[PDB]
């Protein structure tokens, strides 16, 4: 009865694994205020409260159809198409060390 979607990031800093679900509101703004704010909700945990937590934004967005099993662009406003998986790409900061795991709950860094 209900329609979902999954949201996820690349930062050498920040890696995350988030599950969404829409009930009958499918809105553009409602991708980029989740997902902006998953990286940002990995950065004010870290520190306490009161206290700056930095300005995260997305540069570069793909989106992943398992019915074809290949790699297509972001649509809006029509996102929802056949459940539809979600990648954002990040580049890195300083760590140029490999890194590989991804698993369905959201990881935190050591």
């Amino acid at each position: 009865m209900a329609f979902l979607v999954q949201v996820a990031a690349d930062i050498f800093n920040n890696k995350v694994n988030f599950e969404l679900s829409f009930p009958s509101r499918p809105s553009i703004s409602e991708l980029t205020r989740s997902a902006e704010t998953a990286f940002s909700n990995e950065i004010s945990l870290r520190r306490p409260d009161n206290v700056p937590s930095h300005k995260f934004h997305s540069s570069k967005i793909k989106m992943y159809d398992e019915e074809l099993n290949k790699w297509v662009d972001l649509i809006r406003e029509d996102q929802l198409t056949d459940y539809c998986q979600l990648y954002v790409f990040q580049p890195p900061n300083e760590w140029h060390k490999e890194s590989q795991k991804e698993i369905p709950p959201a990881m935190k860094p050591p």
